[PDB]
């Protein structure tokens, strides 16, 4: 009633559009998915309520862990003899007195004993509990709780402390972790219940296999087809039928007509039997222009395009007529049609539109269930007749050298081309396969998807195929993958080997892949919706993810009833989403101002008015009490308006200071500063530094301590985001302030016994950072977009593009002699020395490292192609780390390149 109205207007701002304009989508599709998804809210809201109040905190403040427990070699050598030496603080009766208990425990420790070792040290003062009765009233471990010193991180599970992203961190780092106890009643009393309703909305036959017909699509008329007569000749329809990128049969074209008049009535016969159509087949055409000749050949340009789904979201084979509304075509299209382009019609209808009619066979179409499909695959399963094609292999006919063959195969990289040769020998061997599952993406790329009984084999072997890594699952979710029972498969094995560590590390490619759906309602959709509502650290990013893309008319449907339902089913966080999306609001409006209204103002000028405009009643309180869309861990109190200033930097972004309200503030950092970037698309600097964290973590888990510096970024719009600061921090340029002028500077900050681990900590930084930029292709370095931390970790900032922003490998991060002075500590021959020895080494194993997960990067490069990223729009653009990593060559014929790319750029030493 009343609160339905408040809610919806609630949701109507955290999305960015009202919800009543969902009510008046007529789409079935659409008002069935807003229905049908609110299983998965009342499912979640449940989980929520099992064991309340814990249940509900474990929502809100998720364990924040690692995927395992074992610390590595060089992590548990941090240790004091395996012990790791921790502060326990309580913040006793006021005036709020902070007091510290430091303690020695072992790293697998769990949180309650923790607690009573805390408690123990405490009570040690009246040793009167010390020697009898040392319990203290079961030392009421479950009274209080562990929380992370600053910031909003607890330690509510039973896990190893060292298994804590946070103490893990402190161990590596050398930092000592400062807890604080909290009792446990003062949390969850913080923790208002959830009172989910369900909305208003929530209340609202013949088989394919016997049309014994090839498939028939009318091309009727065209309209808002406005173009320039003098130009253009004729214009005509470019039809075809695919799954996925692949053509089932040849495209078919309609006659040419005068522009002036696109009225075809054309019945177009495709080379397809109906019965051999898969579930994921779908028409892909466009309007294309033709003009000539000067005596050549014809100039054929596709003018708009669009694709359908050839069965609807009910299994039913679209019949009757239809209107679709095309797409602008996008730039360096090097085809007439666009298959991996969007499924669907154009919300804006005053664009070019295309009527067509599908055939009608008396009765309701539908796909065969998978009754009919077993009793198709049991159905089709002599010495001369199991030989006479390529594609079928006997019982007495598995060969030693075919069971390594196949072996073989598994290993190639996703861009490496199948053969012809090796798609029938996979084909023929399918049933062998399940011995090692890891060929089912090449398997399934065998498949002749065109015939029905080939198809309905498959479908048999992924029914009883052996679950595979969640990494190996993501492939199968990407453009490539169509078919329902294959995606559904992968999603099955997310659903249980992927832990929510993983889910939150590649949740962008997980987001990004829903685009590459059939339906609004899938199992992908339901997976991470589930995840979404069950952990608010990865709800926090779901929401920010989709958000962030509803000014994409492509996917704003899809997305924004996605958000609805997500925002009806979160509970509290709404309001806090709510005043995040209204300070960014205040800052996108602020900054839109300054770019367009006093850019051509001196520095003095646009501050005095960016001070004034910060000032505004309205302003000042949008902008102060929220939580970091980066890190929603962390509270950002009051302004620093004395600290907030806009940075000489290109789209002179706005560096911006909060205080910090915890009362621990100070064991962390006392001040938030996040820098506001407008003008820039943020995505390929968040996908860069995704890579540079899974590159370090590899690194981590084999015995190389190379520290990267994978810092926050989050894009939360139309090229507006958010940007982490790298706290005392400085770029190359503002430490020349000759050669060994950079040398000097560290040794500086770094006098005494300190100096030993602040060179180890440059030398190792630096052979990642030169290893990572290597093989990914960033943009160029400069003495302004490398930066050096007063302990002596470098990093690189601003990344601009990835793989080849050029368009035969560069070496984008050239090493200085400074650089190499600091490595060989002072040394005159650098080249010669034992310590760029230590360091060539480094580099090596850490590319070799990155050569042995390449199917990793390439898989969250495809699943990143549905993005309208530039640099990354075809599979030739994933294709540059086949060359970078050497993936053709030999383990050691790569190592040799590395080093030869190396060589031609800093002219020897290696
Ligand atoms: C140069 C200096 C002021 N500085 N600049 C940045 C910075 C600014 C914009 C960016 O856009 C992208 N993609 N990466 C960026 C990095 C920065 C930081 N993140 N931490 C510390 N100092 C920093």
């Amino acid at each position: 009633n009343r609160e339905e109205k408040i809610l919806n207007r609630e949701i109507g701002f955290a999305i960015g559009m009202p919800v009543c304009e969902f009510d008046m989508v007529k789409d079935p599709e659409v008002q069935d998915f807003r229905r049908n998804i609110l299983n998965v809210c009342k499912e979640a809201v449940d989980l929520r309520d099992l064991n309340s109040p814990h249940s509900r905190a474990m929502y809100v403040y998720p364990p924040n862990v690692e995927s395992s427990p074992e610390l590595p070699k060089h992590i548990y050598n941090k240790l004091d003899k395996g012990q790791i030496i921790v502060v326990i603080w309580v913040i006793v009766s006021p005036n709020n007195d902070k007091q510290k208990y430091t303690l020695k425990i072992n790293h697998d420790c769990v949180p309650e004993q923790v607690i009573a070792e805390a408690i123990r040290k405490k009570t040690r003062s009246m040793l009167l509990s010390s020697e009898q009765l040392k319990l203290c009233v079961l030392e009421y471990q479950g009274k209080y709780i562990l929380k992370v010193c600053g910031c909003d991180e607890y330690f509510l599970e039973k896990y190893p402390l060292s298994q804590y992203k946070y103490i893990r961190s402190c161990i590596m780092l050398g930092r000592m972790p400062n807890l604080m106890l909290m009792a446990k009643e003062s949390l969850y009393s913080q923790l208002p219940m959830d009172c989910f309703t369900m909305p208003s909305y929530s209340r609202r036959t013949k088989s394919l296999w016997v049309i014994n017909s090839a498939l028939r699509i009318k091309i009727l008329c065209a309209t808002y087809v406005n173009v320039n007569i003098r130009d253009i000749d004729k214009i005509y329809v470019r039809t075809g039928i695919y799954h996925g990128g692949e053509p089932l049969c040849d495209n078919v074209n309609t006659q040419r007509v005068p522009c002036s008049n696109p009225r075809w009535n054309e019945w177009l016969n495709y080379d397809i039997y109906i019965p051999d159509l898969p579930r994921a087949a779908r028409l892909c055409l466009s309007i294309c222009s033709v003009k000539g000749r000067k005596g050549a050949k014809e100039e054929h340009c596709p003018l708009a395009w669009g694709n359908i789904n050839l069965f609807d979201y009910t299994d039913t084979l679209v019949s009757g007529k239809m209107a679709l509304n095309l797409w602008p075509v996008p730039h360096g299209l090097e085809d007439l049609l666009n298959p991996i382009g969007v499924t669907g019609s154009n919300p804006n209808k005053e664009t070019p539109c295309l009527e067509l009619e599908f055939d009608w066979f008396s009765s309701v179409v539908k796909f065969p269930d998978m009754s009919v499909i077993e009793e198709h695959a049991n159905w089709s399963v002599s010495y001369s007749h199991a030989g006479l094609s390529n594609r079928l292999a006997r019982d007495n006919e598995l060969r030693e050298n075919d069971k390594e063959q196949l072996k073989a195969i598994s290993t190639r990289d996703p861009l490496s081309e199948i053969t012809e040769q090796e798609k029938d020998f996979l084909w023929s061997h399918r049933h062998y396969c399940v011995t090692i599952p890891e060929i089912l993406p090449k398997l399934l790329l065998s498949v002749k998807w065109n015939s029905r009984d080939e198809v309905a084999q498959m479908y048999c072997l992924v029914k009883d195929w052996p679950p595979i890594k969640p990494e190996q699952a993501m492939e199968l979710l990407d453009c490539n993958y169509p078919d329902p029972m294959v995606r559904g498969f992968a999603v099955r094995c997310l659903e249980k080997y992927l832990t929510d560590d993983k889910l939150s590390q590649y949740l962008i490619q997980l987001v990004q892949v829903l685009k590459y759906e059939q339906y609004l309602d899938n199992l992908l959709v339901r997976f991470l919706l589930k995840k979404a509502l069950t952990n608010q650290r990865i709800g926090h990013f779901f929401f920010w993810h989709l958000k962030s893309e509803m000014h994409n008319k492509t996917v704003s449907q899809r997305f924004g009833l996605l958000l609805e339902s997500y925002c009806r089913a979160c509970g509290m966080y709404l309001k806090h989403l709510n005043r995040q999306v209204e300070a960014m609001e205040k800052l996108i409006n602020l900054t839109d101002i300054l770019k367009q209204e006093k850019k051509d103002e001196t520095q003095k000028v646009q501050m005095k008015f960016l001070v004034e405009q910060m000032r505004r009643p309205d302003f000042m309180d949008a902008l102060q009490g929220f939580l970091s869309p980066l890190n929603p861990a962390h509270q950002l109190g009051n302004l620093r308006l004395e600290e907030c200033r806009i940075m000489s930097s290109a789209k002179r972004p706005l560096w911006l200071n909060w205080e910090n309200p915890d009362i621990m503030s100070e064991l962390l950092f006392q001040n938030n500063e996040i820098i506001f970037k407008n003008g820039d698309d943020l995505r390929q600097d968040m996908l860069t530094l995704q890579i540079i964290r899974i590159m370090e973590n590899i690194w981590q888990n084999q015995g190389l301590d190379l520290r990267m510096l994978p810092y926050g970024c989050l894009s939360i719009g139309d090229c507006v985001g958010l940007i982490e600061v790298v706290r005392n921090s400085h770029t190359i340029m503002q430490i020349q302030c000759n050669s060994h002028t950079l040398h000097q500077w560290l040794k500086d900050k770094n006098k005494g016994e300190i100096y030993d681990a602040a060179i180890d900590l440059f030398t190792r930084s630096c052979a990642g950072y030169c290893v990572a930029t290597f093989i990914l292709g960033i943009g160029d370095r400069h003495n302004s977009n490398i930066m050096v931390k007063d302990d002596g970790q470098l990093f690189h900032i601003d990344f601009g593009h990835f793989l080849d922003h050029k368009k035969r490998e560069r070496v984008p991060f050239v090493l200085t002699q400074d650089f190499l002075i600091v490595i060989s500590k002072g040394a005159q021959e650098c080249t010669k020395t034992r310590e760029f020895e230590r360091f060539q080494e480094m580099c090596y194993k850490a590319y070799l490292a990155i050569r042995q997960h390449a199917n990793l990067f390439i898989n969250l490069f495809s699943m990143m192609l549905g993005s309208g990223m530039p640099e990354l729009q075809s599979f030739d653009d994933i294709a540059y780390i086949r060359k970078t990593l050497a993936l053709d060559k030999t383990e050691q014929e790569a190592l040799e390149y590395f080093m030869k790319q190396m060589n031609d750029a800093h002219h020897g030493g290696w």
